[PDB]
């Protein structure tokens, strides 16, 4: 693929760190001027992350409908994504608030609680049957329903309720558990293997509202995870695959959410998982199930 060929290219003349430096000054500026209002310092975890004001997710709130997540909505692959930072302690209300009011059927999570010793989101999601949680503020219901543990991943099926109205939807939660604390995986078969059961559970698809998608700040996994899903989603439906810019649609995802891909390592691999996803697409059905055995379930 001429991907690949450009891939080579850049790893061969080392010029990886040139490249997303090119990426991060086209890249688009627009006003966050709401993620910035005083009243709002403590809805957002990192002052250097912030929603622009176009894009932003909306509570249906009267007093304060702010919340850090951004819709990016991809015209020609028809996908959308919200990217949101990973839930703080006094925002787990207004996360599942943006889940019910955008009619998201899936959370994607590519952290875990805690990294490299430190808390990167709070627990926002009930870890026993039994122990359900409820967020006044926004008052709303959530509950472990089931919980399915694999090697690489964990999906969780959670009740979410309306306490108003005391309708419920499912929700299910997608929870990548093994990115490592440095760096990025090195074969990206476990995170495509990911990206694939998230697709098969329908959480991506246009019935439903966008697939809800963070990390610690929502941009850079998330920005791996998304920029993957639409790079993948192009080659397969247009009538030349290898017309695919992974910089231009990068380039077009950050003028909806800053920062997306957060170093040249994560660039790398967003080429790494776009090129070894395509294998399983131009007609190789055989290697779904080469990332099923090259990453175990147990």
């Amino acid at each position: 693929m001429e991907m690949e060929k450009e891939f080579e290219q850049i790893d061969k003349s080392g010029s990886w760190a040139a490249i997303y430096q090119d990426i991060r000054h086209e890249a688009s500026d627009f006003p966050c001027r709401v993620a910035k209002l005083p009243k709002n310092k403590n809805r957002n975890r990192y002052r250097d992350v912030s929603p622009f004001d176009h894009s932003r997710i909306k509570l249906h709130q009267e007093d304060n409908d702010y919340i850090n997540a951004s819709l990016i909505k991809m015209e020609e692959a028809q996908r959308s994504y919200i990217l949101t930072q990973g839930p703080l302690p006094n925002t787990c209300g207004h996360f599942w608030e943006m889940v019910w009011e955008q009619k998201s059927r899936g959370v994607v999570m590519l952290n875990r609680v805690m990294e490299k010793g430190s808390l990167k989101c709070a627990q926002y999601w009930p870890q026993k049957e039994e122990k359900e949680m409820i967020f006044e503020d926004t008052n709303l219901k959530l509950t472990l329903i089931s919980e399915d543990i694999k090697s690489y991943y964990t999906v969780r099926q959670l009740e979410l309720e309306n306490l108003t109205t005391q309708e419920t939807r499912e929700i299910l939660h997608f929870h990548y558990t093994t990115w490592p604390d440095f760096g990025v995986p090195e074969s990206p078969a476990s995170f495509l293997n990911f990206l694939f059961k998230v697709r098969e559970s329908g959480s991506l698809s246009p019935e439903h509202g966008p697939v809800v998608v963070h990390c610690s700040a929502g941009i850079g996994r998330s920005g791996t995870f998304c920029l993957a899903d639409t790079c993948l989603l192009l080659m397969d439906k247009r009538k030349d695959p290898s017309s695919v810019d992974i910089k231009k649609v990068l380039l077009e995802m950050r003028k909806f959410r800053m920062g997306l891909i957060q170093s040249a390592d994560q660039l790398r691999f967003s080429y790494l998982a776009v090129i070894e996803g395509a294998k399983f697409i131009m007609g190789d059905s055989s290697v779904q199930d080469q990332w099923k055995e090259l990453s175990h379930e147990d």
